[PDB]
């Protein structure tokens, strides 16, 4: 999910201002903490606006 400065963590299914985003999955996302632990190993991108 995305907005011009908002995003989601598809692991929290809550909003984030900075996400890791799977370009494999259908616009799947992870906040920093989830990316750091949930070990999503796929071809991603990152969009960030506050806590990169
Ligand atoms: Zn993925
Ligand atoms: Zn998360």
């Amino acid at each position: 999910g995305q907005d011009r400065f908002v995003y989601t963590c598809n692991e929290c299914k809550h909003h984030v201002e900075t996400r890791w985003h799977c370009t494999v999955c259908e616009d799947y996302d992870l906040c920093i903490n989830c990316y750091n632990t949930k070990s999503h190993t796929h071809k991603m991108v990152k969009w960030g606006l506050g806590l990169d």
